[PDB]
């Protein structure tokens, strides 16, 4: 039905919100500290000296273990 | 259709996985450091001495701003 299409779009958008904002390919699993923006995978987060959301300096990256995490 | 019910279930499960494991009412927005378990809201994370998942000592709690935040 048309509701199947609406729900597929909602699911796609929620899943996209959990993917890295830089590479768009891997799940978010890293927080920039101390600002707290949690928007990147570990690979993109390691390459940024400044937060890509607020531009605060990244003192270090904290790995986050989230219940929504998925794998092959 | 039955396909619509399957998608509704998937959406509901993903949304429930974003809620605090202690109060089940507020969104997760806090990390226990250094272990990294990110399973609680700010209130529930505040008085835990050890991680509720791995039992590691909680040295401090880091607030997290996630793109899925809606509350
Ligand atoms: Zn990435
Ligand atoms: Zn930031
Ligand atoms: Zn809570
Ligand atoms: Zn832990």
């Amino acid at each position: 039905s048309q509701q199947t299409r609406v729900l597929q779009e909602k699911l796609r958008k929620l899943k996209e919100a959990m993917l890295c904002m830089v590479c768009c390919e891997e799940e978010i699993n890293s927080t920039f500290c101390p600002c707290g923006h949690t928007v990147c995978c570990e690979s993109c987060a390691a390459q940024l000296q400044s937060c890509p959301v607020c531009r605060s300096r990244v003192e270090h990256v904290q790995h986050v273990y989230l219940p929504t995490h998925t794998s092959l």
